[PDB]
């Protein structure tokens, strides 16, 4: 699941998001 799916790319991500996610939470 979302585990080994894209789990850097949630580590990786949340960065260029600052602690978000992808959008404005």
């Amino acid at each position: 699941a979302k585990v080994n799916i894209k789990p850097l790319e949630d580590k990786i991500l949340v960065q260029a998001n600052e602690a978000e996610t992808t959008t404005a939470s």
